[PDB]
């Protein structure tokens, strides 16, 4: 009896709370499996993916720089991932490899779980990389009043996201709204003592969402604390995105109950 | 922290008691890994091993039909593997894949374990496929007096002969490397009891069943009968020592031997 092999592929990979998460899920749902980080150089993405399909890989997450490039390899891609323009989850089957995006699903679980409403609210996104693509598709799918994308490079970014209001950090300081979301790397190692915005900016919103989960409170989120703004870090998203991958790989459903439990465990492990 | 991925590469693979052997080794020595059976089609050998290299595979055993073909992809090969002409073990390092033969080591560990002397004795090998290659290298390395290889068809280094000629012969060690005696050939023996009786040790590389018809003939004729189970457990361990650059005590090998021995019979 073979052990199912699952993992994450990226070009260079560091430590990750995701693996531990997957391994907890395998125990809880009774899957005999491992989840490894696989470093794969750019010129070899296609050949490695072919071998994964050959050894019957149980399922792969994909990160940078392969979320778009990997799409070349898939015989099919979900509607959501197509729209988002990036795949972070690969399902292997008889036909070959198909693609999904479970950042979108994770982000939605996080808003529900802390009850952050979106529909009819004014939503502000900080940064245009990392998970901004999936977060912007979600906000729009859910009928935000308006969506701002705030960038260090307004000329570049507004070519990229033409249907959203793109603005500079300067312009943001004149804006008031409901929900403000950090999609930038400020606040996480090695930029941990930084915030993407000032507290006076944070103070004009009624919910602050950081997709960073370590540290569990970024400067950005402290700021939100001090100002009376509901604060959410990205731990629930990480745990939900991993549950959702496993759902698609193993064609199962994972109880919300398994998710909070993994969440509580990881939250402690991270704060320690 | 990653689990090290080990296993076996070949084209078409049955179940193997090998994967359970490697798991036991992992547990008894304290290694975190898994050992899978990996089915690779011929056109994908190069690509597959190149991928394993990239994902830092902890090491691979190689079976039919790649023991010869895999040798193209190696940067070094032990001189024993090179003499035998076959690689069944692959070691991955930063410099590349390195090739060994642990069927040789395992056959040697099995004969020492059961005290089957080779020096200056007449040795007959039945079948000129399977690991007939490593067995034959080992007999020569250990100064057999003579070596015969018996084949269904001599027209298809040592003396080669038909079964018809084997029946005029008395020797010391008789070794089965044919698939006769193992499913689906359980009801049969590559040779007659009357032949087996003319030897003083009978070794079957087959380990399931744990007593083939050939070995029953040997038991009944007062001939030392040895099945291939100890060799299969020793080859796994020798592989693990190579991949993990460790030493594994004979005690462990002896422990897994007994487990598999009971499991095989149950079946």
């Amino acid at each position: 009896l073979n052990t199912s092999i699952y993992g994450l592929i990226g070009e260079k990979l560091g430590h990750s709370h995701s693996s531990y998460i997957h391994k907890l899920i395998f125990e809880k749902v009774g899957i005999k499996g491992i989840y490894n980080l696989f470093e794969v150089p750019k010129e070899k993405l296609k050949e490695s993916v072919d071998t994964f399909k050959i050894i019957k890989c149980g399922g792969l997450n994909v990160t940078i720089p392969y979320k778009v490039e990997v799409m070349k390899e898939l015989y099919e891609i979900s509607e959501k991932a197509r729209k988002i323009g990036a795949v972070n989850t690969l399902k292997f089957s008889r036909e070959g490899i198909s693609g999904f995006n479970t950042d979108y699903i994770g982000f939605g679980k996080m808003l529900s779980k802390f009850r952050v409403e979106i529909k009819n609210n004014i939503c502000v996104v900080l940064g245009s990389g990392g998970a901004a693509r999936a977060v912007l598709q979600y906000l729009k799918d859910n009928f935000a009043k308006d969506i701002y994308v705030v960038t260090r490079n307004p000329e570049k970014t507004s070519e990229i996201y033409g249907e959203f209001k793109v603005i500079s950090y300067d312009e943001l300081s004149n804006l008031k709204g409901d929900v403000i979301i950090n999609c930038t790397p400020k606040g996480m190692y090695p930029k941990e003592g930084e915030s993407p915005v000032d507290k006076e900016v944070v103070a004009k919103f009624s919910s602050a969402v950081d997709l960073i989960y370590n540290p569990v409170e970024t400067l950005f989120l402290k700021y939100a604390r001090e100002s009376g703004v509901k604060a959410v870090n990205g731990l629930y998203m990480l745990v939900s995105q991993a549950a959702a991958s496993e759902e698609i790989w193993n064609d199962i459903s994972i109880d919300e109950i398994i998710v909070d439990e993994i969440f509580e465990v990881l939250e402690e492990k991270i704060k320690s």
